């Protein structure tokens, strides 16, 4: 299978060029960053791409991926229903072309999520923390937010987090997010990390995950990279190819 | 509903003393503790009792509950296989008698071990570190051992947790409990809390659990008091009321 | 020694009454709350006064109590510079009166508090997450301001914490305090807690501190209560009593 | 100046190599693993040496290096007091030669080791968790039992942590180290991780250390490798060079 990396000179973009680089069943057929010419992927014969560069430039990337048939796995952040919509329109008149963007590909953010709407509906207040290195641009992650927008939809029906607050310094609070406060960490030394913390009556639940290194999104990653084309159109989120093993 | 409490004056004892006084739906019609005569129980009318004493007494106090028809609610630790096993004979000669026991009655701990089964395949290493005040007599938990029981079946066929382990001082690597290692923290402050942790290549999943006060036992117990004729029989784990597992 | 109690009926003022009325060396001679006369202070000849009422009544007791040469242990938030002046005016035509104002009286926030001045210079980042039960009505707390305040005044002349946000929902970066992070979470189940986390290359620093409960407040304010008339004028906190033993 | 490393190969040593060779004031002079010839160092005009190898054979190197006048900067576990005898008497037959010797030389680890040797007499409670990936040899490690020793020195004359475990598995209170538990866990995904537990009546204080890689040793260990030549024979920890203990 020939693999092609957008965003190649990036933090994890390199990582997953080492990666692909090193997988016996995949070959590395393109690694492009800014300034590179998009046909370098088309010039290689490329059949599927790994994308982690920018907010700004992913939709751009799709485009030409979908337009040309190659398969997108798409780690970049930034994405919305317009986008999706988008996205799913383009897909549409492309048919047996597979597009999966994930908000993160460590496993132990999927099941994070996954076990965030399991607990949600046992609990009084919900809140989310989450802790990341002082290159991200965007505040909240992606993922803390997706992981707010899930409690909230299984809360549904259920009163807000009680909360007597009545004076406070601005932000002290945090993000609202669909009515769950998120909370955005950046320090020095830090990878990823998020926290969500239940609480009720004398008890709290906190569900922990922490990328202690980039390694860590890559066998998501190339899970879904060889198994792309297995559901053609788009896929959100890596449950899909887990809820199975 | 008649209740009376076994183990009245103790540290949770007396919290569900509080907690049945103060239900509008159940009458407090006993309060024993150490030396006080069981029939105390069977002179109110009590048909529900809950315990929370000791398990030198536990499986004494049982009998006499189940010879009289009285359901139990038993939250005492220490209930082994052979012990189960008495109380299911002793029902059969009393059905109509339910008997619900749970290693813990807080939502979150419940959540946790449900949580950990859910995820132990997905890693290489599992450890447990479960925290308790300076009172508590066994180590580990109950709570503890049963959740390092659930990884261990839950990983049948996988191999064990990496270890290159050559020297080491004895006990700093733990309990094993069916290859699992738990770690027993007795700490002046503390209730009771338990982290649950995975690991893979870059990244750790933490599920941590902390009752920061006994009240956070009363609403897993008054439920269980309640539906306790639900099930004639004997019951173990809160799982089946909270419909999950 | 005659103790009286502003805020009697409060959820930590109540708990202060039990330890004043416990305790064999002092005399609970007054316990006031909303609504009731301050010369039950001044009628029962109370000496020294535990408050732990509100920022919006404080500054009424402390004239009363200064006025009539009555001590005071102040636990109640929200005192500032013109405050503290504001008493530190007052307490000027009131010699050999003493006012205690502690941000925080649990052993361990004080620790806290000395540890994160200590290390502020080693990290490139520090921020500070605090964690309260939801009747807390301001945001951040008191100790964490103080804290912030601790940390940036220990890192005068070097750079501000580097941050790349370049998007972000409002608030999710937290409250800027003194060019520090703050982040308040209101949670269900907790009672006070704060984490104060440093960070530099490939390593983090994290001094965490937990009231698990209220009588973790105790100890502090009984020993200021104790030796109050030793230092006359205003203290700040409680390390002056304890950077002895 | 000339910079030799001893354990080239390995997970740290390869990572000093790196840190040399770019450190524009130091030369990399010799990059020695097992079954290299230590001449290469005399070979090169070394003048300091990094040592992060095994103990097993850091005696070895370091006769060497003291006899030929080399200075050691030595991170390499398993020291003991008898070992940090035959370095003296080796130096001093040769005086101006001088080694320095850390258990850990990330700064926080060193702060974590300073502000628990303060917080140790105002607590009932004292434990050690440590955490590190599963290629570790020993355990608990020699950071978490020397931390052990501290909090057990500046205890002296205080009672014993209270505990009540009357039945317990083998192990599951972890090893004593001096009186102070010491847990170890060894968990896929970690580096070196340090959390210090102090509990009190109602409240805990945790000082936790995060090395989430191994770049967070190189500023500690170029430090020392910088000023090695400042004091002349054996110098044990960091802590001298800090300024601080
Ligand atoms: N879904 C997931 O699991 C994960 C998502 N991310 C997200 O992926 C993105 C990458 O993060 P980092 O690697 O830290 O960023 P970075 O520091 O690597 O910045 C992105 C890189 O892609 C390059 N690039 C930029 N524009 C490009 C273009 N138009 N065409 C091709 N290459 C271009 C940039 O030059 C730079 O090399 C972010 O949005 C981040 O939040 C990061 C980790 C995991
Ligand atoms: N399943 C759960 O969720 C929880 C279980 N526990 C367990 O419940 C038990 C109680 O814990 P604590 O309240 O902390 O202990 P405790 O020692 O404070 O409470 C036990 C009390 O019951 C009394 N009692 C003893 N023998 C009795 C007898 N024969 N008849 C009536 N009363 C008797 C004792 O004098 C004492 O008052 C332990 O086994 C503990 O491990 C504790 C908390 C939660
Ligand atoms: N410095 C420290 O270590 C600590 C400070 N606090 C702070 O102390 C205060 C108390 O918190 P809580 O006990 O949770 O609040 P709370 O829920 O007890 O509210 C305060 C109480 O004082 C009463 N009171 C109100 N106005 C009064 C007045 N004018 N004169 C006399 N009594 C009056 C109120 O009726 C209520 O009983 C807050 O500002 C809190 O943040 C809380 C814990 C520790
Ligand atoms: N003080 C501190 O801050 C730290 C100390 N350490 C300790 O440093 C040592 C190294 O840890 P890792 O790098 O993880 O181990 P590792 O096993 O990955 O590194 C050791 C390496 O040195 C090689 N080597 C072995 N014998 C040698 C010899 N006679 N001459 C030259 N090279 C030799 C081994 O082949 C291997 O390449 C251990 O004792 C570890 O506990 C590790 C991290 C930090
Ligand atoms: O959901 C996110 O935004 C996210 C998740 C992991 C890493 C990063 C990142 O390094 O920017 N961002
Ligand atoms: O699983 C247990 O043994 C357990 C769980 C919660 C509290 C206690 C306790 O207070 O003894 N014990
Ligand atoms: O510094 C604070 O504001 C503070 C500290 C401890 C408890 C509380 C509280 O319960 O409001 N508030
Ligand atoms: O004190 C120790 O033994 C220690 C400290 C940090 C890392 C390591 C290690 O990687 O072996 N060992």
């Amino acid at each position: 299978m020939r693999v092609g990396v957008l965003g190649a000179k990036g933090k994890v973009g390199t990582t997953m060029v080492r990666a692909v680089a090193a997988a016996d069943d995949l070959t590395l057929s393109a690694e492009l960053d800014a300034g590179d010419p998009l046909s370098l992927l088309t010039d290689g014969n490329t059949e599927v791409v790994i994308d982690f560069t920018h907010p700004d430039v992913v939709m751009g990337n799709l485009e030409f991926l979908i337009d040309n048939g190659i398969h997108a796995v798409v780690g970049t952040t930034g994405f919305t229903a317009e986008r999706f919509q988008q996205v799913e329109s383009w897909l549409v008149a492309k048919p047996n072309t597979s597009v999966l963007i994930a908000p993160n590909f460590a496993i132990g953010a999927v099941l994070s999520m996954h076990f965030a709407k399991q607990a949600a509906r046992f609990f009084d207040s919900a809140e989310v923390i989450e802790l990341h290195h002082p290159h991200k641009a965007d505040a909240p992650s992606g993922t803390a937010a997706r992981t707010a927008k899930l409690i909230a939809e299984a809360r549904k029906g259920l009163p807000p987090n009680p909360d007597a607050t009545s004076t406070s310094l601005p932000g002290a609070r945090g993000a609202d997010v669909d009515g769950i406060p998120v909370h955005a960490v950046r320090l020095a030394g830090l990878v990823a990390h998020q926290e969500v913390l239940f609480g009720t009556e004398g008890e709290t639940l906190t569900i922990r995950h922490d990328s202690l290194d980039r390694t860590s999104f890559v066998p998501g990653v190339l899970l879904a990279v060889r198994r792309i084309a297995e559901r053609p159109g788009l896929t959100v989120g890596l449950e899909p190819l887990l809820d199975l093993h």
